[PDB]
């Protein structure tokens, strides 16, 4: 990845072996889990596209989903090529002819070519753009991973409040919805998908109370509430 | 976070993957433990909001607790904007414009501009207030987790003094109240929750005996309040 | 190996000891997997023959595969020497005496003179061609471990679409044949070996379906055709 | 080792503990197995006699075997005073003097002096010969391979082709004979030590077949060779 | 300890937790073995007395030998004081009062004082004198550690040659006597206490020869030797 | 070499098959050195081992004549 600042101009240096192996181990046990999307951003320091392509090409046994992500990245590349300012093709001598949609990715451009417009000309943030296109494909994969749909989720009569809340919040991560819509859904969904025992104390707490306040009261009641022999 | 000073100007540096693994791993083993709250503060050198939001967003199973913490952060941010000193509307020419409560949060703010208000014009301690709000949310989380009260922690007939004192102090970590008030209560609580036979040594020392003095006496009697080594 | 640019002339830095440990460890967990082939190139910091050769010599288990790869390299080196433009007679003093097939290889070359022709004079791709030949040999090695052929990829009466897709993707990584033909083949191969119930729901999608469109349809169906039972 | 050139004259840098750990681990996992020799060579960067001798001295349980290696190093050293130039006795003031066979090792040399003839006046190849002497002695440790011979390797009735190949390549590294002799012998050996069931298809494939061709062909043959019915 | 030279004069910088763990792990799993003496030498980078004393006091459960080691060092410090006393007492102003016999120990000398006489004036390697005494104590300790005397080296009837030669050379690690003595007993002892079957082979090999030849002859024979007699 | 087969019958078999070896002289010399020890029966292999490294056919034949039969049946007690 591109590194170095204090010791002068940026230099692309190789990915550390430990980081590559550590990433593979995370992928084994957190294969399609929503937690991977912020982890990927944190781990991938230095915006070089070749390294990002290398990370997606080194995936093991359960790789299949990653080729859909690559096809999605190509759709975004096609969007850059034709649905954004297209360009003539020929350029006036003295300019590096500027990247095409597929040149953003590893498909038609090499490491030396990409690095050239990242430091020998005013920077083009190709790695940020390529990474953003990867994140857009990752949103689809986490959405498809999801086991049960929100209307088919319901709290059992032998199911605690802790688990019911945990099932909802874990499932909510894969939705890909906006904050305003998520807040609207959350307010009624808790009452709507509840069991009768939980609903008995929840309706008593009722509208107005925020997440923490409802949770504080509900945790105090405990388990699946009424008569669950918790004392 | 933004680092460097001895080497010249400050630069925003991405967090280590080792630090991220250590955070994920302690969350995997000690998920809701009170030991996490001092540990998080010690780990988080440079409280830059974007990086802090990423650490919360990379948490596994207990997403519901994290979202309750996020609502607490929104509640504190809203409180800062409305109830803590207000800042004027139309900013003066050539100034960076002081952030509002919403701008403190990584969720509703962008990095380049955020680095600018934290490095150009006079210091704004946005990281420290954001960290304090996170610590307050963590204090709320240990309260949700706790299954028993400090009045319910009591020594069994065959349970050692060592086992009892450990439970009492582990439980005490999440009891949040005034130190002067806690001290005043504690003298009764230590004798109150001990088993009858083992309570005898605590009673024998009487008024003015501190935990060191009690522990020193407890070296001789040993175990669950045993008959002494020499009769 | 040879790396450094902005901070001065290139220096032949030795490989990390972790790289040696990781190389043995990856072989221990997954010796014949195709995922090792891109991973090997990510650990290459200057493709200098002598240190790249050390990786081949440190393998234990599947020694026969490595020895076969070495036999293949001898043929590729000979192909460069004889089937590609032949090397002329005696040269004058002060020249680097143009590399032949066995000079590119570590077997008849010395490291000091190898570095000399490689980069003391304008760069020559001696390490790059050697690295590329190794990838060609690695393709043969992973291709001899796969039991099932493309016609033997089937779906049972109780096998879900996701497992069938996973087997197809695992097989896709073992292809080693023309990409354009393979893509154009992929369009009809999946529906061919699908059982009537599976085939019937797949037939509804029709010609020219994209990978995302196909996966979206597959995600909806899930099971071994549309409507599960006893599993 | 002594390193640095572009950043100033070379300085002695102590070897990292992880290098010794890798050497000990290799010995722990597979004591005298052939993998140790390139691992030792890989970690012998710089090649200063004192630094190289640390690995020889750090071996635990198997240090008695290393006494023979130490004897071999002294045998090669005795030869440096005999088969190689004997030099002369009176070397006049102002020289670092071309060392004797016994001066190569740390036993008769002081580190400052040893480093002195490696960079103060034109470098002496002390590390090159010392590293080679250790490799030559390690190349005699192959003799210690208890109950291991090519003549004992005969494939059983229910033993797969891959087991036979594994056994053949395991003892192949212990041959210690010339490459031409190995090739001439190899043609007979491959068919000779095979079981009758797998030998039958090798006979059908017949003369003029290379190692790659035979190994590639045998993938589709399966197990100990195609099994018949019990009727 | 004192480290580096590239940035300027050496800096007193504490050891890595990884380095500290390596020392604890080696001592816990290999105790007081002769292999720990070169390991300690390689794990003690930078000759600062305080840090060397700290290494001895940070050892795990088995510290009895460590206390004896410090006691033997204390006697050596007393020997050093009386060995050099000509400069004892008053000196001309501008001299750092110099290290006396007890000041070689980190316990008697303050840290700023240690660093001052190490790094300002022409180097006095006080930590290397302290380490020489530690190595001397370790040399005493291995003799105590040895579970057998050299007079009790013998081979049982079902005991193999590999164990007998290994025991003899392992014992020679702790003998302390000059290398001539070790060579001298090797010439005559081996045929004396070998088991009847092995003893016949050693006797039959007869006068002269070297360990490589003896080892080679012993390897063909195998195990505790053939049961039947020869001539 | 068989159980009751002596060195003379065995060496004759080896030289008979070595006539049709059809390989380089250098390879034949390398094989010649180790084949007699490798293919000898346990009892008769002992003299070949006893002579050890650097042996010549003249020395080996001298030794083989003196040990006789299909090898002496080695004592234990």
């Amino acid at each position: 990845p591109i590194v170095q600042n204090l010791q002068g101009q940026m230099v692309h240096q190789a990915i550390s072996p430990r980081t590559l192996n550590a990433w593979v181990k995370v992928v084994e046990e957190k294969a399609f889990s929503p937690e991977v999307i912020p982890m990927f951003s944190a781990l991938s320091e230095g915006a070089t596209p070749q390294d990002l392509n290398t990370m997606l090409n080194t995936v093991g046994g359960h790789q299949a989903a990653m080729q859909m992500l690559k096809e999605t990245i190509n759709e975004e590349a096609a969007e850059w090529d034709r649905l954004h300012p297209v360009h003539a093709g020929p350029i006036a001598p003295g300019q590096m002819r500027e990247p095409r949609g597929s040149d953003i990715a590893g498909t038609t451009s090499t490491l030396q070519e990409q690095i050239g417009w990242m430091t020998h000309n005013p920077p083009i943030p190709v790695g940020e753009i390529y990474k953003r296109w990867i994140i857009l494909g990752l949103n689809k994969i986490v959405r498809m991973y999801s086991p049960t749909s929100i209307l088919d989720i319901r709290q059992g009569p032998k199911e605690p409040f802790r688990d019911y809340v945990d099932r909802f919040y874990k499932t909510l991560r894969a939705e890909q919805a906006s904050q305003e819509v998520k807040n609207w859904m959350t307010e009624t969904l808790l009452v709507q998908n509840a069991n009768p025992d939980c609903k008995t104390i929840l309706k008593a707490l009722g509208p107005g109370a925020t997440l923490e306040e409802m949770m504080t009261a509900c945790q105090g009641v405990g388990g699946p509430g009424h008569k669950a022999r918790v004392l």
